[PDB]
């Protein structure tokens, strides 16, 4: 066929009960997903393709940069929690790699407060026990798929992106592909 399990994608043999739809991984230390956020921009093209009553959620993981790697799934929680995603996404990205000017929690502080989120309101967030349940919710949606690397997409807690069985010679042919792969997916 077009698309063979294997081959764009992958079945997870234990799937998943209750999976958001389209669920994104990723991590700030993560080199390939800043080429996927910053130069690819998979997550927004594949949600100008999906069918429309598809969510998706994307979360960060603590498996990458030691101790500022878990600060970061947090500040990720506050992100969700703020609504201020499309804000911090590109700061953090390249504060952690492009700049290396993101070392401690109080410099991805910074990354907030430059974005005009308010320290008392960044620091109630990050405090706050609203917060501590969506690190929880990050954390468990990894543990549930056996997460060992990123970045990753999984559709409906069964099937698992597979983006080194498709051509990159092209940037702009790579993410329709992705896109495509995740609209068959969801339409499965």
């Amino acid at each position: 066929a077009q698309y063979e399990d294997g081959k764009q994608y992958t079945t997870l043999e234990k799937p998943v009960a209750g999976a958001p739809q389209v669920l994104e991984f990723f991590s700030f230390f993560c080199p390939h997903c800043y080429q996927f956020e910053e130069v690819l921009h998979i997550s927004d093209n594949v949600k100008k393709k999906l069918p429309e009553g598809v969510k998706m959620t994307k979360y960060h993981v603590n498996f990458m940069g030691g101790d500022l790697g878990k600060d970061l799934t947090q500040a990720w929680a506050v992100a969700m929690a703020l609504g201020v995603e499309d804000k911090v996404t590109v700061p953090l990205f390249e504060g952690v790699q492009k700049t290396q000017t993101i070392r401690s929690a109080s410099d991805i502080r910074d990354v907030f407060i430059n974005a005009g989120i308010k320290g008392e309101e960044y620091d109630a967030a990050w405090n706050s026990f609203v917060v501590k349940s969506l690190v929880a919710q990050q954390e468990k949606a990894a543990a549930d798929v056996q997460l060992r690397g990123v970045p990753a997409m999984f559709v409906n807690g069964k099937y698992q992106l597979n983006p080194q069985g498709m051509d990159t010679s092209n940037m702009d042919v790579f993410v329709q592909q992705y896109a495509d792969t995740v609209k068959y997916l969801s339409e499965k």
